[PDB]
């Protein structure tokens, strides 16, 4: 039994292009990721995912829609990452570029796998096919997986 | 915000009566409750709440369904309780006094509220209405909820 702490992961997913962003520092830096963070004291998952989005990318959306959810236990550290995972298509605004974050635009034939995180290698095709899916990934370091489950589901 | 540890809460409900059980040892003894514990490392919330029903009353489960979350948050502790809560739809066999649980069967009319953790009289309504809930509740002592937010939702 570890504790878990909540994060969010943003894909703005359109019919022929996806949105991400290069991690300019910290947690996962140098590889196109979604966007995301910490969810904070007294907000909503969903509400924690769309203030993420706005933070580190200027976009606003009037909603979200949960299509995953994935833990993450890293060797040496005793709390577990749950990430909640939230795709929109309709935005209205333009990516800026934060401290945090470079956005920037791939299209679905270009997706840029060598240079994100192992695991979106797997999860991420049940994204592009519309299919809600539950994840865990066991990370020696920041390359290596020592153990996996990924299932489609119904419901995240 | 703080980490959680995940627990389930399962709650056999027939049309004509629910069973409960008389905590008898541990956290909240003294109290009527449903069934369950700890979810263990690598399973699913689902099968930690089949196998803590069958751990703490005997009863084998065919079918079950989740019915709500609930967060609790105790003044001096240092993390979360997120509670998964599920409701039978298909059991056999017998309830059974383990070493943590006396089970006792309540109409519907007569759900012992005064005995309950006190959360219950804001969520148990929720659930014997079928419908799907997510709870937070802040907690000083076993005794006196400081504040609480409590939604039915489409999907838990
Ligand atoms: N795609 C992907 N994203 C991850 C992984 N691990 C992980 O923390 N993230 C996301 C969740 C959060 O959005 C972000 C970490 O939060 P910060 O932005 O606060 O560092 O990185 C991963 O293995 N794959
Ligand atoms: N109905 C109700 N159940 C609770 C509350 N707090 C709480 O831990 N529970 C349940 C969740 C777990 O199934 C159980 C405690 O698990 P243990 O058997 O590991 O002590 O008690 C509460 O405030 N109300
Ligand atoms: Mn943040
Ligand atoms: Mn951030
Ligand atoms: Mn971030
Ligand atoms: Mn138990
Ligand atoms: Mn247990
Ligand atoms: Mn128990």
């Amino acid at each position: 039994m570890k504790a878990s702490r909540l994060y969010t992961l943003v894909l703005v997913l359109q019919p022929q292009r996806v949105l991400l962003g290069m991690k300019k520092r910290g947690f996962g830096a140098g590889r196109w990721n979604g966007f995301g963070g910490k969810v904070q004291e007294g907000e909503t998952i969903e509400d924690g995912a769309r203030r993420e989005l706005q933070e580190e990318s200027g976009l606003t959306v009037d909603a979200l829609h949960k299509v995953g959810q994935i833990v993450f236990e890293f060797v040496g550290e005793p709390e577990l990452m749950d990430v909640h995972v939230f795709c929109t298509d309709s935005i209205q605004g333009t990516p800026v570029e934060s401290d945090e974050m470079r956005p920037c635009w791939f299209q679905l034939d270009q997706i840029p796998f060598k240079d994100m995180w192992p695991d979106d290698s797997y999860w991420f095709p049940l994204l592009l096919q519309k299919k809600k899916f539950h994840g865990y990934f066991k990370f020696q370091g920041q390359d290596t997986i020592l153990d996996y489950t990924l299932r489609e589901v119904d419901t995240v």
